[PDB]
């Protein structure tokens, strides 16, 4: 639980204000148009697909599908490598 938090704020840093921009497009049909007025941060939009229940805190195939076609392999990358390393953990 604390890993998928963690890796949100992780993911956040590496978001800049376009990208932002461009993962709310990306998710334009998973959060309302009306909450994404109310995203200030990568931390905001993250917690929307918590809230709205479209990412899993231990599916995450969903954020990398969405770091694929946002076009974003860093972004991917961290997620994949990320929970690779959770799955270790044991």
């Amino acid at each position: 639980m604390a890993e998928y938090g963690t890796l949100l704020q992780d993911l956040t840093n590496n978001i800049t204000l376009e990208d932002l921009e461009q993962l709310k497009s990306a998710c334009k049909e998973d959060i309302p148009s009306e909450k994404s007025e109310e995203i200030t941060t990568g931390s905001a939009w993250f917690s929307f697909l918590e809230s709205h229940n479209k990412l899993d805190k231990d599916n995450l195939s969903y954020i990398e599908h969405i770091f694929e076609i946002s076009r974003r392999p860093d972004l991917l990358t961290m997620v994949v490598d990320y929970r690779t390393r959770v799955l270790k953990i044991s």
